């Protein structure tokens, strides 16, 4: 699977915003900020084609900072072991 969820995003990130900090990894799929009645939840979800894809994004953005907080980036399924 090449789904990967984000958290501790800044809740001014809208799905644009989110589409344009992780189109650089592969082929996007879909990609949205969970949000409920009142605005951004502040975690999002990116749909890539491919694991490998999902992989570059977590090793580049896991950690990162994104405004003035560290997201963390993870698979929603991880490779078997």
């Amino acid at each position: 699977s090449g789904n990967i969820f984000i958290k501790n995003l800044d809740k001014s990130i809208d799905n644009k915003a989110l589409y344009d900090t992780f189109s650089a990894f592969g082929n996007i799929l879909s990609c949205k900020v969970v949000c409920d009645e009142n605005g951004s939840k502040g975690y999002g979800f990116v749909h890539f084609e491919t694991q490998e894809a999902a992989e570059r994004a977590i090793e580049k953005m896991n950690g990162m900072l994104l405004n003035d907080r560290k997201v963390f980036v993870g698979r929603f399924k991880s490779r078997k072991e």
